[PDB]
């Protein structure tokens, strides 16, 4: 009994000897017994166990451990809970004396409690000790012998350790963990210690089908469970490589297949699992079997040794999930109050006649609803595995029947009747029929009635159709926001053509490219701008100078000639920008949806401030003009001042107004008359950061959608912040005749809480890109879920629990194996909380392709705050690894031409 | 004049447009003119320059730049300094308008001021502009023409940039900077923005000899200067690879050899220089020539692009030193108030007829004395290079004649007469002659006079010499601190033998190894411990039981038989420990020095608390007994309580007391009677962290030395903290007959402020190690500076400015290319400043050989403080990269058996 400590034993000792009273290494176990007991023999049982297991009578000399053959257990007392309260709270004490480092107590209402230090025992070792203590009692409450083999002394683990070469195991852990730079994030967990148990019981049938499959193919039930969890983790995380804990014996020699012995050995090990698109479930399970066997050959270096030895940063865990397969005077419960640490999520497979799978979760990290669904997913995956193991791993189903249905069917039940026969201009002219005298457009003093607008529109149409314009014609429009411009738009539409906005402030070369791209032969403009057009060969008509030409022509409505498939407009998104071909159907849907959702009626006064090259302008003009309301063009002057715009909105008695996101953010800080005409403010285009105060008189509607889907895809009222609310307002839910899908990189559905790529199926979808047939086919695919078409948005989003969508960002800004476990927007929200921070954006890399170095751009309210005081504020709220290297104070955000924040113009730090 | 910005131009623009008014990019230049000036023509001169250089009339459109041929410079006014005060302070303003971004002003007392933005100009570009503006004035204050070629438009740099492939330059900067993980630290700089200039003028002879050498060997004067600085940096830094800035043209096409042109180009580039032990100066200079040429081929990516692209962490500079070779109505001065940034140290070679080398230094980072010496070093290196360029680079001299002398000769002038004929026991017995009745030893109640001790010593000697003991005999001593033990020690010495302390608390196996190592055939012990000796074959004598045997023998002094070369003691240092063979000469020197320095006289009462296996015990016993004083053995009880020991020291009227370092640290926090007998407290053994309060009644002496050099090498009084003081008390200066040397890894001398390895030349040096002849030869070498022997200590130290030595740590704990620019002890001192921190130790790696992760172990005063609040405190005081990843709260430091802090028993974090 002269032996050296294991490294793991030393570490532990030193930690205890020189850090203040800790109890990190104190494991308690508490046993509810009922019946009656021969106390005398129950004690002698414990003494029997203490007499046989050498560690249960070891002591430490301080670099050396001694087993003696002498000490045992002390009871303290026996004979309105009062146990937790004090009687269990008060243990900061163990001496490395011969006296077994294990103190016990039996009680009045019959409760046993065992305290011990991990320097002698393992999580594995306690079960063995109950079993052996119960068996020495039952064969001895009956004067018989409980015959058991003599155990190994655990002083021969120690010699075994020394026979092994640490450099072998260290090279192996280094080689195999190399690429792996941060822990697999579960991304179903909560922003910010009690644990709970969700029991997921598998049917007798599934249990048996699993066992069967294991036998047929030389796999174990533990491998099927780990596999199941590996598959689940890859879907939740988005990573095709995952890493979780598995529990192991850690005691070797192939006594893994015969014997059982007590002490401190390695009990958990990291298992790194990769899943490729070609992987089939049988082969991949064969492979998993090996890696789990293989890692056990290098089980003679601690996990702390393995953490540092990896590429994972110091300070952070290399996994947040653990899988344990418990291969194993009546007892009532064994409550384990080693609560001192536990992993956020541990999945415990207990292989009784039916397979139990317990999910033990940190309740600060996961909702009950999230965990229950996790249960459903494993259940789905396991049933899928036995049902057809020839299947590709990346295609195996995860959602339950009810989930599938809810997400893909019920939440997509947005079908709505709308006039699919009609066209934009028709609707308009019914509007101009029924209320000819109504103010249709207003610009400062100027004013058009529905008749003025219809008549002057019909004239330009007639002019235009003499010039060659019909269905599918693309006519340029190069004009300042004005009445002329509405007439222009309406003119092209009536001719049967489709308008191509040309922005008045564009350089002459970009205007060039648009005209050559779009192939327009005709551009409507105005004398002011005429000379800025490049000379491309195209005719230009001035609606100001040349109005005389146009006046000559009929102000009659013409025959309606366009079909819903005909192009209505072509608008560029941001190598070059790409023009999107929008048909009339799209717009009909939008208009009919919009008018319904926001109850637009001819009473309404509707603002028009988006520049005509952005598709928001479509959604300002046509719902309004086709409904009878009055469109108020806004001087861009007014828009330059949030408070002035506020006053101006109030002044002009505007009822419903679209404000782009950066602007609406600002007006929401202002204070507002309580009784104004403004009922709705619509916003969208960039990610809205801020919830409205309840003080706001209007209701605030968030909206989202690509240009490739007729302006709006998703819409939702935004209330004041509640509590269960995400860090930034939802983008709402799909609009009429729109279905959405949140999909993984192999086009597979994902459950609530998991981020994926938004795909859209809609009557709103573009015909495709102008002159980009390849890309049209890459992005507009055949829908896996219907006979209809699916557009890939490239936007990263997740379903919230009531069916709202959280917008996260762009799929291209995601990098594999550096997903941070905290969503960037979570930091943003936190930084924004501290007053003096008005707006924060957090980017991954503003530097180039070498490093990433996450930076945070802050716009301050006053100069009081600086990048140090901020830094400590964020390491107070989050930990580190969740705090950026650089913080850049800005004065204002680089906005692109439409209002969206311009990333590539953000200043790179230092 | 349609052109895209350079990347470097864009970055700059964005930074200006969206960060709050900054003036980071504002360069000012201020020109003292005297004489009289045709104001009218001076202006027109500037207009001439503005008319020719395209950037001097460029504007920015916001991704595009425009040159116009129209704007120029405005004067604002003209006609008790008041300029700095306001008139120069107030510039936060430049608009990217056609109006040249360059505002000027001429003044009353004749001062010109030019403000411009780096988005148009370079540090290189301003000189060209003065020259061209002065030349258009002088040929025009005389109605003549100043004829100059027409410049390149700098719109063809931009096309050149675009013709180049960034991936080529990026691969090159990545490949060549790879190993290089932190900036070359100068380690002559100060712990913690004004600049100063030290002019270092080289003689006409040296200037010319350099130029000559350049011609002979196809090198330039710039390469000789960079070389010089590279050599200096490697010595200061301790790194055989260095990295500094060099300035470059950045404008290419081989117009580097003809033309001169204005704009913004790359001006600084990182030059990585390696120096190997075999390198010869000619070949190595040839090579340096190439690398400096080569790097200029990749001069089309910014330095910010090169920083991130390197292995240097984000946030930190990749060099703190820059070398610029300025190859280039009278003007008085050009004062450059672009002070907005400058590097901590820039070395400017100005190649006028004699070579000037300016050292421009941040005065918060370097003392005037440090810089002057730097000047002397370059001067030394350059003179060395011309004198013999066949020389090895690592052997070239750096110290001046006076420095060499001061460090190696004058500060080592410690020769002292001492009785080299005599031996320890002789001196003793003269002491026991002259004052037979004096109390020699005291232990609680027990007491020996000089006669008791001498007589009982002579008896044991006679006993011993019948048992075979003589010169060179090693006798074991295995005894509790007691009177018997002093008698034992004194007995062995008189017999002519040398004692080998065996520690009473050692395990029987370590005792075994010592006895087999030392080969003792005889061990003096005591009945108490006899049975703990292992049975090795050696005789044991009990000075307690067997005293009767010993009493029979003569109490006469014997003939003195030992010579000063004879062994006196053998003591192990901490694979296995190694026994050190100390002779009598060593001890004579120590005793005679000690008695002189601390004025020991027979009045003195001297404490004895070091365990006998530590060599401190030698330095407690023999100075005292050989002087006539009374040695008080201390109960180790008393030593367990700082306050009790204090009281006990005061109580017993002890005059001079050795307390090991961890203990003295603690007593210095106590409060102290002002009038006590205690005059000196001696300490040493570990690094003392704390300076005494002035309130302390005694004086506190720090001391240092390896066992291999008779206990003490260096000694120095420690006062209260002053200001210029290092973070922890000096270890003083060499003792009698001791010379020290602070040397680099090629055994070369180093100047003040530079850390190196301490080597000792002394009469105190061990004969060598017991039974380790190899190691004796590796560590005890032939002295490069005398005919005498040199011991390599493995300790890292530096000379302070008055000749004190700062102890830094162990050479083995240093790792190349991760030296931090801040000394660990600097952090320690800072952490210690904050009350609630009683003691802090900062280690490099407590984890294993994969990462390093610098950790800090803190002992707190009360539990109030925690590892977060500490963390922010240290990122407040230092920046980051100077703050550890882990902080471990301890309760107490793992001490080894002698008092030194035990590193390998520090708890590894997490
Ligand atoms: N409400 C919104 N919240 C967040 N991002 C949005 C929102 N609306 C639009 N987007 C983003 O803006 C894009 C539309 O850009 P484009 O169609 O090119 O003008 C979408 O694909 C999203 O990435
Ligand atoms: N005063 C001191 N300050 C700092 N380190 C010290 C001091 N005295 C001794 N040392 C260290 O202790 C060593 C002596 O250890 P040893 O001779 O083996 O007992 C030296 O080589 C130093 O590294
Ligand atoms: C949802 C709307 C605000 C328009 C959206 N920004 C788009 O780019 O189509
Ligand atoms: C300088 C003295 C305190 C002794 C020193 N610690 C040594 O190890 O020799």
């Amino acid at each position: 009994s002269i032996y050296p400590l294991s490294p793991m034993q030393e570490g532990m000792l030193f930690h205890s000897l020189y850090t203040p009273d800790s109890g990190i290494y104190c494991s308690q176990t508490l046993i509810t017994l009922e019946g009656e007991i021969n106390l005398t023999v129950f004690r002698q049982a414990w003494e029997k166990v203490v007499e046989r297991h050498s560690v249960l009578r070891t002591l430490f000399l301080w670099i050396v451990r001694k087993k003696v053959d002498l000490p045992w257990d002390y009871q303290d007392w026996r004979n309105l809970l009062l146990q937790t309260e004090r009687q269990q709270g008060f243990e900061f004490k163990v001496a490395p004396l011969m006296r077994c480092l294990m103190i016990q107590l039996s009680d009045q209402t019959y409760k046993f409690l065992c305290n011990h230090h991990h320097i002698i025992l393992d999580g594995w070792s306690m079960p063995i000790i109950y079993q052996e203590v119960l068996g020495f009692y039952e064969a001895g409450i009956q004067g018989k012998s409980h015959h058991l083999p003599s155990p190994r002394p655990y002083q021969d683990y120690i010699v075994w350790l020394q026979e092994q070469n640490p450099s072998v195991a260290e090279s192996y852990w280094q080689r195999t963990l190399e690429g792996f730079m941060t822990p697999t994030p579960l991304r179903v967990d909560r922003l910010q210690p009690t644990y709970k148990e969700y029991n997921c019981h598998l049917s007798a049938s599934l249990s048996k089908d699993l066992q069967s499959l294991a036998q047929k193919h030389n796999l174990t039930l533990s491998t099927l469970v780990q596999a199941a969890w590996a598959i689940l983790l890859s879907r939740y995380s988005g990573e095709s490589e995952v890493l979780f804990g598995v529990t192991v014996s850690g005691r070797p020699h192939d006594l893994s297949g015969v014997e059982r012995r007590v002490g401190l050995f390695i009990n958990t090990l990291p298992l790194r699992v990769s899943i490729r698109e070609s992987d089939l479930l049988l082969s991949w399970l064969q492979e998993l079997q090996q890696k789990q066997a293989e890692i056990q050959d290098y089980a003679y270096v601690s996990l702390a040794e393995i953490q540092r030895l990896s590429d994972i940063p110091p300070g952070v865990p290399l996994f947040e999930s653990l899988v344990v397969f418990e291969n194993y005077s009546l007892r009532v419960k064994d409550v384990e109050n080693f609560e001192e640490t536990n992993y956020p999520l541990t999945v415990v497979a207990i292989p009784r006649q039916e397979l139990l799978i317990q999910l033990i979760y940190d309740t600060s990290r996961f909702t009950q609803d999230t965990i229950e669904r996790m249960a459903g997913h494993l259940q789905t995956i396991l049933t899928g595995i036995v049902t057809d193991p020839r299947q590709r791993v990346t295609q195996l189903p995860i959602l339950t029947t009810q989930e599938q249905h809810q997400l893909l069917v019920e939440w997509n039940n947005t079908e709505a009747d709308y006039p699919l026969d009609k066209s934009l201009h028709q609707l308009f002219e019914e509007q101009a029929a029924q209320n000819p005298q109504g103010i249709a457009v207003i610009f400062e003093d100027q004013k058009l009635t529905y008749q003025q607008l219809n008549n002057r529109g019909n004239q330009l149409a007639h002019c235009l159709r003499d010039k060659g314009v019909g269905p599918e014609s693309l006519v340029g429009i190069f004009m300042e926001r004005s009445l002329e411009m509405v007439i222009g738009l309406l003119g092209i539409l009536k001719a049967g053509g489709a308008y191509v906005p040309l922005d008045p402030d564009y350089p002459t070369e970009r205007l060039g490219d648009i005209l050559s791209d779009s192939g327009v032969s005709l551009v409507l403009t105005q004398e002011s701008l005429g000379d800025f057009l490049p000379q491309t060969g195209a005719e230009s008509l001035c609606l100001d100078r040349d109005w005389e030409k146009i006046a000559t022509y009929s102000p009659e409505n013409h025959f309606n000639l366009t079909t819903p498939e005909n192009l209505a407009y072509v608008i560029y998104t941001s190598g070059k920008p790409k023009g999107v071909l929008i048909s009339h159907r799209g717009l009909m849907n939008l208009i009919c949806w919009h008018q319904d959702a926001f109850e637009i009626t001819p009473l309404d006064k509707i603002t028009q401030l988006a520049r005509i090259a952005f598709d928001a302008a479509v959604w300002e003009l046509w719902p309004c003009l086709t409904a009878g309301a009055s469109l108020v063009l806004v001087k861009p002057e007014i828009m330059q001042s949030p408070p002035d715009l506020r006053d101006w909105l109030i002044a002009q008695e505007i009822t419903v107004s679209f404000l782009p996101t950066p602007l609406v953010e600002k007006i929401l800080s202002l204070e507002w008359d309580e009784n104004i005409a403004l009922r709705i403010i619509l916003t969208g285009g960039d990610k809205l950061h801020h919830y409205p105060s309840g003080l706001m008189p209007f209701k605030l509607i968030n909206n989202y959608g690509p240009t490739e889907n007729s302006v709006v895809t998703t819409s939702g009222l935004v209330r004041d912040y509640e509590e269960g609310n995400p860090p930034s307002p939802s983008i709402g839910k799909p609009v009429y005749n729109t279905k959405i899908y949140i999909l993984d990189q192999n086009l597979q559905p994902l459950p609530i809480g998991v981020p994926g790529e938004l795909h859209i199926s809609s009557v709103g979808l573009a015909r495709g890109y102008l002159n980009r047939l390849e890309l049209t086919q890459e992005k507009f695919i055949s829908n896996p879920f219907n006979s209809g078409i699916l557009y890939k948005t490239g936007d990263l989003v997740r379903y919230l629990p009531e069916g709202n969508i959280e917008f996260l960002g762009r799929i291209d800004n995601q990098v594999k194996l550096r997903g941070l476990r905290i969503e960037l927007g979570e930091i943003e929200a936190v930084l924004e909380t501290h007053s003096e921070v008005e707006k924060a954006v957090v980017i991954l890399r503003e530097d180039t392709s070498d490093n990433q170095r996450l930076v945070a751009y802050i716009v301050r309210k006053s100069p009081s705050l600086g990048i140090g005081e901020l830094r400590r504020f964020l390491q107070q709220q989050l930990p580190a690894y969740m705090v950026p290297s650089a913080f850049v104070i800005l004065s204002d955000f680089p906005l692109n031409n439409n209002g969206k924040i311009d990333r590539k113009k953000l200043p790179v730090p230092d």
